[PDB]
């Protein structure tokens, strides 16, 4: 009575940027490291300091994907392993719920701080490329609009 | 508080108009994909213009269906297989709630758009035709009666 | 705990009925169909005309019962089987609650309409006489009782 | 007031069940003395335990049976004819009105006390059995009925 | 202290239909079986479906008729005899007042139920044909009237 | 109207007590005259000076007793025959209701004063000792009980 | 107190029964234990349940009787003796009050339960039957009376 | 104020007469009963009527009694010894207080009443005549006094 | 407070004079009878005109002095011995509180009228003179002083 | 929202006592059948008589124990396998929460009632004894506690 | 002592712990010292701490008991004999009111302090074990419970 | 509460000092004289200077201490036995409560006027040293307590 | 009107405190037990006694850690299998949520208590040392900082 009928709302001020990136292929028992790249219109400076609020991650997978996939949103690891034992949330296609909710992870960076973070992805077993989406949805700061003309009537 | 007891209800002005599909015979690993059909009375100009909200979708399996099916409701795709890597919800077999609520993939909408839509079924093992039913309940905005008899007292 | 701590509540003038019924040797992968039979005291002709409200099934297996276990609760089927495909909910032994909440399905119907609904038993395992016993909770309107006297003071 | 247009009311909180008994045959000045059985909706321990208010007992005779009927309620008596000179009513078919209205006589027991009580019937002439019929009415506190489902929704 | 000068009155919305029906021979000790015949204007399907409330049956004899005269309404029974038995009120010749009030017997049931029921009359001795008129007084809903003409000027 | 189903009440700070008396064989036409006798718990001198209110006589007797029987209460007479001449009631077993209810007779005296009384019991026929039951209800000042303890702690 | 010269005035709704037992011939340092018995007017079942609060026990002894008593209310004793250990009051003769006052000891007990407890009674030395009277005063709520003549006139 | 040198004093409208008694000579183990003599003044018709409230008793002795002493007042007793076990109050002289407060024994009766109740007295030992003074005091309805001279002027 | 840590105090306009008296030897059972002597600051006529309230009297015996000694104020005797029999109050050594508070035995008196009264003391052994010392506190109202120089100053 | 970071609380009045249990020894697909004991503190019959509200049970198992375990509270059964069919809740190993919480199969009864339960316990595979502790927690009416102290000083 | 009548009241907050100890023989003129032993349900941590008020301590004994009984509470002390001379209060056989009440010698201190204190039990003559029961009333904080049920539904 | 559950309290500005003071042994009929020493937070000139309200004196003795002692305070006498003359209070091991409470003896005097004083003490058999101890307790003016700090910083 | 997207928020004047601890290698079904370090800034004496509320405990697993992983806090045990059978919670690896939330198991406690705890951690394969990582997180008081500079200035 207020969630299996309703989505979760973007709090007052912010808006929500929704994005994916296709997988590179992966052998089983390998943990890839793919990386952020921000969508063209938040590239920009004034963007690009726009404040962070919460960061949903999850996954796309072929039918036919066969194993476990597991992905996360960490800082850059020495050992791309270990990122999910520090992740404070991970997908994982073996539960219920294939999604991973950072409520604060990221609460106060920026985007742009975004692209210093890496999206570790494990599989069981091997993987053909493209077979697996990520799907990365960032709530942050609505941008400004421009409200004035050039001004050329002097 | 403690209970479901109660199903999640239309909004204000809107109604739910339910109806369902069989399955055609499907391969192991394969992935149909059979498309939406408005009922009859849904199916003149005047309501195929009406105005969509959610969508749900649910599967109704014989018992001894064996395997795992999945579906979804995407638009068309030039590969069967990845429309579950971009759908939005995804209804599940061997998840505790098989079902998809599509919450505001479609919402805004009309109907009829609904006919350039798809439903694509999958299934992990041989499935015999009619074995599966695919239901759909889509809340759309109540379509209108006639309220004047035909001017014939002049 | 948090999860829950309270029943789901009957509405105003209505009360629950409760009453079982013991299942009957099953074959893997049959589907017998036991039918409703009301209590005693519904019986009576002023009684099978109360409406129903919700109605609950869920089931009680022997520890030892192996395999799965599926019920629910349609109209008399051609085909046993399909009762699984059209029911509005289904008790499955596998899942985390193994209950069948109808909650509109036989809104507005009456007692002794249930006389001619069925009660699908599935089980993927071959399971003895008296293995399952299936409760079946009905929500109705409340019987009325005599307020007077036999006028027989004159 | 201007007649008895209205027969008398339970009081609030109770609710008046009725049942019958039939006769055994009755030699001229004899006294048979059956036993109160209730009727099985309230044989339950629940209810057995429900306390009693008013309690009514008129007769329904042959035409053709000739003589003088009367009936009592009152405890198990050493002697049947007894009964007539401690019951505080007593039915008698000389009278006008052919009915006994215990008004406090069993106030405050509760049924099933009632089944410690004993009907004294007398007949100044022979009668056949199943001759006369003995109506009895007890106002008694309501029965409860379940207002809650089970607890199953985890 | 109140009065006797005043007849009993029906409860707003109702009316009260009085008709009468003349006897049959009977011998000593018989039961004679009588049924009830609506007046013609309570005849149509309209009417026939009015809900009744209190009845009254009285008896009418001639001054010569010597034994005595009882008589109830009841159910079709397989022996005519056992309808004063359960029957809940009876007009006795032998009493006071030689009239059956009843209160609640019928109430809730409607006009044409009325057909289905009988009018059992006893004498104790013989008694010539239409020695006997049997009143009946059903207090029941008040038919309705139309209030409008044919729509002509159109 | 309805009420006839309510036992007349005790006046206020009034109570009522009952008991009663068995007869002595008493022969044709004949007149005893048993005296009233206090119940034990109204003996003491404080008791025996509670003022009086309304008193009533009825009586219980075997169903076989057959002739006619009076009973009245009144001052101690010359002539029991007498008592019935100037008694202002009597209990006679001919009448529909066999009881005495003395209204204002003794209101005022006090309890005691009764035992001056006495209750002249009157046969047509021979009838055994035992075989005639006099209740005696008497409605006075309602007793006062002990508000202290002994002053022992002093 | 302010002086001492009032007694101890029971509580709202309660009032004092007062009786005495004479006791049996004692040797001495033996320990008699006689039984509670309720007054006549207490033994019936609507009063053995009426709720007990304060209880006081006290002594009556010939002026001769030498040596030195004590005596107490306790629960039925495998060893007469050892009441005394247990007792929260007791009264002892060589005391300036001969008493035992038991404020909370049976408080919320019902009369009746008072059938099950005991009068423990201790002598130092001989003392012939008779010679000590116990008086017990049980503080209980305040008894009913009836209200309501026995319903004689229909 | 407040205090703990203050007397016991009279309830309203009541005043307090106190008067003595001399014992006579008496025995060892033995019990006189002197009986009460109101004075003179209290004497007249118009007062032996006036209501008693508390009654007071203690005992004078000379210094040189020895033994121990005991008083009371109760009605006339038919073994004197036997007051004692009775009396609600006893006057000892082995007490620390010898003095005998009956607080409600006699509360409510009259004056007069008093001379139909005794004083007992018992010695442990032989005490000579006049060595024991009995001090009575009375509190009582103070008696009313004249206000109007003798109507002589007519 | 009023009598455990707290004096019992003077009523207002009085005030409290203490003065004591040694004892005369006494021979056993013997009774002395000193007298009262007023201090002589209370001695003037003025004084010996003050109005008396309560007057307490207490001993004070050496730790030695053995027996039992009993002292009290009362009016010249015939017999020394039995002022103790009249005496509204003794002061006992026997006792827990060895003192004697007249509370009304001398209200209103004057001082002087005290001259009249003595002090009668008992001992029931041979006491040495001075052995016991009698403490007198008489509250009594509080002398006049003077407020006025002599008119010399003209 | 208020999440699961609160654990479920007792009713007004209520409080929560909880106690555990080890098992015995259990063999393959066998069903033991242990008893509840309530703690010491609740075995006063003061308290046996506290009623009861909902009722927990969970269990504690070894990492080790492997297999499948069920657990459930119902009355004495004939059959111990039976016990699970009509448990209206069951603890369960397999499930995401291994508890049974029992809303209102006991409320209104009264601890003790508790001592007429069970405990059936199942195992698919053979666990040592001690490998399971069942946790049982009972919310009742909250025991009262003595206000006052013996009444020893007088 | 104070009030009689009611019992001396805990303070707002608090509440009453009572239990006993049996004694162990004692020899003439010997002193035991027995000591605390807290009630089970009080020895937890958390209950140890709970702050104390007055203490109360009365003695139970046999009535055959002869010879004087005292006891107290006090700290260890090097030799038993002491104890009394340093304890604020001392419950004594000889006295009117045999116990102790100790107003402050405790307060403040908690449960568990006790537990380091003893009670010395004195008897001037030879006395068999068991022969003495020594009451003990703890005045406390009263206790918490538990409102929540363990977070099982996570 | 009552005043049995309370100690007297200390006045408004004034608090208790307690301690104590050891006996030398004494001899039978002996009377030694200790002085009052004050405690040492007391001997400062300062409070030398405070001044006494009530003051208590009690005595805890040896329980096997026979005879019978005694004790007061007074001013240095010229004959020990004489103070108990002239106490205005003792402490008597005979009698109930062994205390000596000085109300107004001392009040308005200062301590240091306590070192003048002396504790006279009395036996009336042989009693060893230390066999008793004698508490003190003074009831004076508050001592103050500084409320700045030296000025240091100038 | 939303679902999962806050995170449980601390309770007034508390804050959280998170770290780590990372796993020593384990042997199959072997249950190693780490102790709990609190955080250097929580290792004052000013700190270890803050009170703590709710703790959280959760696993990071490297994502080749096959097997099950089962973890928990509880007081040091005598044996490590056996803390799992009392632990309030437990984080399980095979559930979807793998943590285990303590509401109240430490509510109460402070920092420092946490030091006498264990973390007991079990595994159902070999799992190398550092292969999981253990996250413990405590609600507790807020710390308090210094606000004032040290008084170098005088």
């Amino acid at each position: 009575a207020a969630g299996q009928g309703k989505a979760i709302k973007a709090i007052a001020g912010y808006s929500i940027s929704k994005w994916e990136a296709s997988s590179d292929a992966i052998t089983a028992k390998a943990t890839n490291a793919m990386s952020i790249t921000l969508p063209h219109e938040l590239s920009s400076e004034k963007n690009k300091e726009l404040k962070v609020g919460r960061v949903l991650l999850w996954l796309g997978l072929l039918p036919s994907v066969a194993g476990r996939i597991k992905a996360c949103v960490a800082e850059k690891q020495a050992q791309a392993e270990a990122a999910f034992q520090v992740a404070l949330a991970v997908a994982d296609s073996s539960k219920e719920v294939v999604a991973a909710m950072y409520t604060d992870a990221f609460r106060g960076a920026t985007l742009g701080d975004l692209l210093n973070l890496q999206i570790y992805l494990y599989a069981s077993e091997a993987v053909p490329a493209k077979a697996v989406v990520v799907h990365l949805e960032v709530e942050h700061v609505r941008p400004t609009f421009d409200d004035f003309f050039t001004p050329v009537y002097r």
